[PDB]
């Protein structure tokens, strides 16, 4: 376990069509290769795979709650404030995104675009067509369908009827240049799948789950007010920290750029952040493996906010940890998580 991906670098996978067909099995496989150690992995689907025939019929799709992203800060430390704007179609969004005021600046290397992002982050607040309920997958697509992955996370809706928008349902994200996703782990420290349907790239930063607590200590020191009001303030998804600040305080991290037609997998307790290069569309949801259950049980949740995502772990412990159920209910389950260990389903690849 502590022998596979010892550098904990972001890994990229190129599955065959046969490998790609079984979603859960392929997650088990990439974990047997140590992909989870970085907290983030890229999966390039087979060349002949397409989730939709064309994206020429979606300009009339409504973005019910577009978000203007106001960013305040200096010296690589920032807080993002969301200003909800009026409903707009993808049509109206693509116009504003590709306009002279909001379009991508001219650049050669990614390092130049990255530098311009961290330099101009607080100027000309962009609009993010975020958290749009829906899928762009065609009903017949059975491989990696974000709308129906069929992992154990389905036990939440199957047993309780509870649907959590974007968590056990898909979300669509219409981006423009300089739109950001702040430093965070998933709700309940779950996995996530992200597919870039079309457009300009999405760049990502990732902190290995092995070093997540170090990132939290750093953030707590930089925003002591926030940390005092809520232990899990990073779950508010308002905190932006430049890679130079991470480098300066010895926090290990890696970076990757996701192109259209590529998937990104985030792993339990994997801190990630990033930005969009220009106009694009991404689809995402959360998912689980048997390895996630312990992460769900130990997840430090946001106290201070109402409507914060909290999944009852009871059904998972009863079904997959019956021998530890009574101990866990009594608050005596003292299991320590080994972030290097792959999911039990990977046993066949080890
Ligand atoms: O907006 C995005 O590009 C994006 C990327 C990575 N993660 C999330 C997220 C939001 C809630 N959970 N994960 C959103
Ligand atoms: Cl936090
Ligand atoms: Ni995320
Ligand atoms: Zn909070």
């Amino acid at each position: 376990s502590e022998t596979l991906n010892p550098s904990a670098r972001i890994m990229t996978f190129y599955p065959t069509m046969e490998e790609f067909r079984n979603f859960s099995r392929y997650i088990a496989y990439i974990e047997s290769q140590g992909a989870h150690r970085a907290g983030l992995a890229k999966v390039v689907p087979p060349k002949e795979w397409k989730p939709r025939a064309s994206y020429d019929d979606i300009d009339d799709l409504v973005i019910p709650a577009p978000i203007q992203q106001l960013v305040t800060g200096q010296s690589g430390l920032f807080t993002q404030y969301n200003i909800q704007k009026k409903a707009m179609t993808v049509r109206e969004f693509r116009k504003i995104a590709n306009s002279d005021k909001y379009c991508t600046p001219r650049y050669s290397e990614f390092e130049e675009l990255e530098r311009k992002y961290w330099k101009n982050l607080t100027f000309n607040p962009p609009i993010y067509g975020a958290d749009v309920n829906g899928t762009l997958y065609e009903k017949h697509v059975d491989e990696w369908n974000i709308g129906r992955l069929r992992t154990i996370l389905d036990l939440v809706e199957k047993e309780s009827g509870i649907t959590i928008e974007g968590v056990n349902t898909p979300y669509l994200y219409f981006g423009m240049w300089k739109t950001s996703f702040a430093w965070h782990t998933e709700d309940m420290d779950l996995y996530s799948i992200n597919y870039l349907h079309f457009g300009e790239p999405k760049s990502w930063y990732s902190v290995p789950p092995e070093h997540g607590k170090r990132l939290e200590r750093l953030a707590k020191g930089f925003f002591p007010g926030s940390a005092q009001s809520c232990e899990a303030f990073l779950r508010h998804k308002m905190t932006l920290i430049s890679p130079l600040m991470l480098k300066k305080y010895g926090i290990p991290f890696d970076k990757v750029t996701q192109e259209a037609g590529e998937f990104m997998i985030t792993f339990p307790y994997g801190y990630h952040a990033g930005f969009n290069h220009g106009f694009n569309c991404a689809e995402s949801t959360n998912f689980a493996t048997r390895r996630w259950i312990e992460y769900g049980k130990q997840a430090v949740l946001c106290s201070c906010r109402k409507d914060m995502v909290k999944i009852s772990m009871d059904v998972f412990v009863r079904k997959f940890q019956p021998e530890r159920y009574k101990l866990w209910k009594a608050g005596k389950d003292n299991t320590v998580i080994d972030h290097t260990l792959p999911t039990p389903e990977a046993a066949e690849f080890l």
